[PDB]
């Protein structure tokens, strides 16, 4: 089997993209949020405290004939960014782009925090890192993945993210008319539970290439690229004014500016980000002071490749035995 599904963006930043997903019979339709930086298939829902859903579209398993509590399993997370959700656990039949999955564990929420209460766009999140970090409980549940894996015509998915447009994420096959050149695969490690690689390097605009293993994640559920200070310092002393804030939260530049391209490396292959890319927009309404696309990870722990540099990609999430994961330029 396969799927096939239109990923789009939220906004006119790319802040997240939004993927619609079939849950229950008769379906229902929630746009989630498909994040390979985490596991868990959360959804707004009927018993989501009321307070705390302000325009999202909920699920509501009562009125799903073949929705099934799971007893006693609960779960709660908390994500990079400090937000955080928690609720009980149903299983059900879960169709992405047409590939169906039966028995998906479908996390329910009863709250979720203000994050997402705020977010009208985002009806939840589709977790597809490995299924580790999974955190129901007291039984760890399967993401969506998983569960189709062993159906699939090959074990892998790809995400196809647009720049200011929709892309596509597609399941069970690799769609050789979606990108240029060739695909350079790279190795993964999965200790974390991530979908965690090593960059062998970077360059700022035109500028010589700087070999240097950069380990990271490939995270499409964080907006932008997160990477070390000394990397995002490079970056952005290439553009006049630019300059860290620390009221505002990381790197600001004028938005008079024309911003350099940043390349990263994956083998001896090439990945460019256009400057364009790399421009996320005043900082408040009106401001001419604008917040930048490529941010220190040093607070985080960990190098992120979020949709930034994913989006200048079509990126292959092989879930082989062995994962490896796979860049080409599109």
């Amino acid at each position: 089997s396969t799927g096939s599904a239109t990923t789009t963006p939220i906004d006119s930043l790319d802040d997240a993209y939004i993927t619609p997903v079939q849950i229950g019979t008769p379906a229902q339709t929630l746009n989630l949020d498909f994040d390979t930086g985490s596991s868990d298939l959360w959804v707004f829902s009927s018993e989501t405290t009321a307070s705390e859903v302000d325009g999202q579209t909920i699920y509501t398993p009562s009125k799903s004939t073949t929705a099934k509590l799971l007893s006693g399993a609960t779960w709660s997370i908390s994500y990079g960014d400090g937000s955080s959700s928690s609720g009980d656990v149903y299983t059900d039949t879960v169709s992405v782009g047409g590939l169906t999955v039966t028995g998906q564990a479908v996390e329910s929420a009863k709250k979720v925090s203000s994050s997402f209460t705020e977010d009208s766009t985002i009806d939840g999140l589709l977790g597809l890192a490995f299924s580790t970090l999974n955190t129901v409980s007291p039984t760890q549940q399967k993401t969506f993945f998983d569960n189709a894996k062993a159906s699939l015509d090959s074990p892998v998915f790809t995400a196809d993210l647009g720049y200011h447009a929709p892309g596509t994420y597609n399941f069970g096959f690799i769609d050789t008319t979606a990108y240029t050149g060739s695909i350079t695969y790279t190795a993964v490690s999965t200790k974390q539970g991530f979908w965690e690689w090593t960059s062998t390097g970077y360059a700022v605009g035109s500028g010589t290439f700087k070999s240097t293993s950069i380990d990271g994640i490939a995270d499409t559920g964080t907006t932008l690229l997160y990477l070390p200070a000394t990397v995002v310092s490079a970056y952005w002393a290439q553009v006049s004014g630019a300059k860290s804030s620390s009221s505002v939260g990381g790197y600001v530049f004028p938005c008079s500016a024309t911003l350099p391209s940043f390349t990263f490396g994956v083998g001896s292959a090439r990945i460019v980000i256009p400057g364009d890319y790399i421009d996320f927009g005043p900082i408040s309404t009106g401001s001419s002071s604008c917040f930048g696309g490529i941010q220190s990870s040093a607070g985080i722990g960990i190098n992120i490749f979020g949709d930034v540099a994913l989006k200048a990609a079509f990126v292959v999430f092989n879930g082989a035995t062995t994962p490896t994961l796979g860049f080409a330029s599109k």
